[PDB]
């Protein structure tokens, strides 16, 4: 007769779980023809490769594509108490073939799309660099699609977020069904290298101070922190010694997650369209932070390309009212198979602690399997290029070269690390 809230039973509590989907890449345009230079505005004039109704190597994502995937997402019996979402909504085709009003209509088709699949779930939104007319050249000021995306998102964001969205791409937003959890979702386009509107600023758009600031207050606050954003911080694992960020900001960047890697608790990405890990540590090699890059649902490759990705989504595990993330299971479209007989088959691809024997996701376990990685023939590497492209190619090969650019940016993401590793392993 004293009412004590009621005591849960003595089971484990359930892990906690959430979304991730990236770089949806609508093409409006897409529709077969017989002429497959006419398929999809987004092969730029390319014959469509082998076209079907997922879409094509060679094209951005049919509508049909998009759909199956949250489809996928609300029939697959996961509980997920809230999902994140990367950026990068309007197709790759020439400026004149875009608009302001046409980047704002894309985007409040996959917004209205999600709200209406998933009308109880919490969505934290990141933009993208094509999520802006001219595409990259996100603003350092208010700007009318900052205006709109803040309307859009409004259903999952409150007044403070609204706020500073508008104003310069960007928020942080406590999660409402996990106590103790604030997401930060910056706008890292503004330190993308074709973004002429942020030349030679040292601080676009203030994000460095709010983003200090808000870090800060979640340390005293006794939060821990998930930051998202579409461009990834360290360096390209295709290419050599390149950041996928400007360098000035890939390093001012990393100096502040490393100053509260005891806060920030995951860091989430797009943007590349490929799986890809990476660890952020110390300039002694110490593990402080791990970082997942997740592949794209847009299949979209040039033709000068030789691989693509599958289609991809991806769902996390994470300890309840403490955050620390426990698992990562990654599901695909097999798009060959899919356009062959013509109906989906959203699966799973790996569950990571079971394809890489790592008993979690924590900076050191992850540091490990990279150390793993690095050996000889490493049958974990090989695994792992094979997933890099969502299991497009089997027989893709990762030569001496190759290796040694992708382990060199799984561990080393800022540049003084970056080319040490250079220098000890090319
Ligand atoms: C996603 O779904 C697709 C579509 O099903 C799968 O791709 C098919 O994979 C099968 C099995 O690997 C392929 O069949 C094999 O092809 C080999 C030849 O490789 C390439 O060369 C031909 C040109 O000759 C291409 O046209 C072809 O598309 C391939 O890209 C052959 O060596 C195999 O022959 C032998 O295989 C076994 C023995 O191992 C026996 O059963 C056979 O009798 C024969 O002895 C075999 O034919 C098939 O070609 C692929 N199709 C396409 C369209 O790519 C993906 O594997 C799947 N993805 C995942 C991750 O599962
Ligand atoms: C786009 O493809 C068309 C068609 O290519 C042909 O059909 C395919 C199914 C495949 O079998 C190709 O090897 C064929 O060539 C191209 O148009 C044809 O191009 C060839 C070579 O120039 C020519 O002989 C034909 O007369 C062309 N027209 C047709 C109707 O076949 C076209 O060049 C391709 N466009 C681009 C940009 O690649
Ligand atoms: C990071 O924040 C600390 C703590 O400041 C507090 O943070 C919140 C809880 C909020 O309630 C603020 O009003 C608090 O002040 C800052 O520490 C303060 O630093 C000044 C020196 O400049 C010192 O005089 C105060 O006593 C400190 N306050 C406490 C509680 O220790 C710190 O400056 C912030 N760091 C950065 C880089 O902004
Ligand atoms: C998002 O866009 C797609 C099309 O690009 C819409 O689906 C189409 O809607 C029109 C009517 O508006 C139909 O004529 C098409 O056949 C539909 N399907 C496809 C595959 O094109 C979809 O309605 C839009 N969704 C929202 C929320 O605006
Ligand atoms: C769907 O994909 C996977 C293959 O990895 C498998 O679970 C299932 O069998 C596939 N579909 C059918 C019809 O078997
Ligand atoms: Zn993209
Ligand atoms: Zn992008």
């Amino acid at each position: 007769h004293k009412l004590v809230p009621l005591a849960p039973a003595d089971r484990a509590p359930a892990v906690g779980q959430f979304w991730h989907v990236t770089d949806l890449h609508l093409d409006p345009t897409y529709h077969i023809t017989d002429d497959r230079t006419k398929v999809c505005a987004s092969s730029k004039g390319a014959n469509a490769s082998n076209p079907g109704p997922f879409g094509d190597v060679l094209c951005d994502s049919p509508y049909q594509l998009i759909l199956s995937a949250f489809d996928f997402i609300k029939n697959s019996g996961q509980e997920a108490s809230f999902m994140i979402w990367t950026g990068d909504s309007p197709p790759h085709v020439p400026v004149p073939e875009l608009s302001t009003g046409t980047v704002i209509k894309v985007i409040t088709n996959m917004t209205m799309t999600v709200q209406n699949l998933f009308p109880n779930l919490q969505v934290f939104p990141a933009l993208g660099n094509h999520d802006y007319w001219p595409q990259d050249q996100l603003p350092i000021v208010t700007s009318k699609v900052y205006s709109a995306v803040a309307d859009l998102w409004k259903p999952w964001l409150g007044e403070e977020a609204i706020s500073t969205l508008k104003k310069g791409g960007f928020y942080s937003q406590k999660v409402a069904s996990n106590p103790g959890l604030r997401i930060i979702s910056l706008n890292t386009n503004l330190y993308y290298g074709p973004n002429i509107m942020t030349l030679n600023k040292t601080d676009p758009a203030n994000q460095f101070e709010w983003l200090e600031n808000t870090l800060n207050s979640s340390l005293w606050n006794k939060e821990k922190v998930y930051i998202i954003a579409h461009v990834p911080v360290g360096y390209l694992p295709y290419a050599t010694d390149t950041p996928a960020i400007r360098q000035y900001y890939n390093e001012k960047l990393l100096d502040i997650f490393r100053r509260y890697s005891s806060v920030i608790a995951g860091q989430f990405y797009g943007h590349t369209h490929r799986d890809s890990l990476m660890v952020l540590s110390d300039k002694n090699g110490n593990p402080l932070n791990s970082v997942f890059v997740a592949p794209a649902v847009t299949p979209v490759k040039g033709v000068l390309q030789k691989e693509t990705n599958n289609p991809g989504v991806r769902l996390f595990q994470y300890k309840p009212g403490d955050y620390t993330l426990l698992d990562m299971v990654q599901y695909y479209l097999n798009l060959t198979e899919a356009n062959l007989k013509g109906e989906s088959n959203w699966t799973l691809e790996y569950v990571l602690t079971q394809a890489y024997s790592v008993a979690d996701l924590q900076p050191k376990s992850l540091y490990a399997l990279v150390q793993q990685f690095a050996t000889k023939d490493s049958k974990q590497f090989l695994k792992y290029y094979h997933y890099y492209f969502v299991s497009y190619d089997s027989s893709a090969t990762c030569d001496q070269h190759c290796k040694t650019l992708q382990v060199c940016a799984i561990m080393n993401l800022d540049s003084m690390s970056y080319d040490d590793c250079l220098k000890q392993h090319l």
